[PDB]
């Protein structure tokens, strides 16, 4: 009723792991959530964070809706503010000037958190929109 | 529905090929792009060059929203990644570090490809905007 049919529902909005897309870039992720009405995730709290783990394989890295605009300048692609203080970087992430693009992913024994990759590298995904 | 009358729906986007002016500079075609709430296209994928270049006309050539912040550091006008390995640059292009704005046009027995030109020059253009 208020996620559409194998989308999860938390709080205001609704979740999906796509499987059709088997992995691609950044950019082409943000696409696909973005042909569905949705976008890659924007995380503004510990409780989504969370969530959004919690529906994930702790065998794979998820882009997330995060990237750097310029130098260390990260951005929401809803343009929602980043919030420096509200982030779930790994230890020693973000590790490279190099690497612009966002995946959470899960470090044995610690848990999940946020990497800078290269946003070319082929990931999985986690799209987001808000409920019916 | 999902996008302003005229515009043309692909992917999550809509596409317009404006008339106001038969040609303008880039910052001018950008201008008028955000006149419109959208922007110059930022062509992220092969079906996304497509596209563009199958709503537009072979003899003219066309600002795209991408411009270089440096020495070869292309930018896209949404400030989304540039991936120099899903680029469309005709053969022999870029050609100058003076050169800061991209048109796209048709290279006749070849097809259409970008071009790094001065950012005074006139040209057509082509905006997006996220569907609704
Ligand atoms: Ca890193
Ligand atoms: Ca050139």
């Amino acid at each position: 009723s208020m996620c559409p049919k194998d989308w999860k529902l938390f709080g205001s909005h609704c979740y999906l792991v796509p499987t059709v897309f088997s992995s691609a870039s950044w950019n082409k992720s943000e696409e696909n959530c973005s042909r569905m009405g949705a976008h890659l995730v924007v995380i503004h709290s510990q409780e989504e964070q969370d969530f959004i783990t919690g529906i994930l394989d702790i065998h794979a890295a998820y882009f997330i809706g995060l990237w750097d605009t310029g130098h260390r300048q990260w951005q929401w692609v809803d343009q929602t503010p980043y919030e420096e203080s509200v982030t779930f970087w790994h230890n020693g992430e973000p590790s490279s000037d190099n690497e612009k693009c966002v995946t959470v992913y899960y470090r044995r024994n610690i848990g999940w958190g946020w990497n800078d990759i290269s946003c070319n590298l082929k990931q999985k995904s986690v799209c987001q929109m808000k409920k019916i």
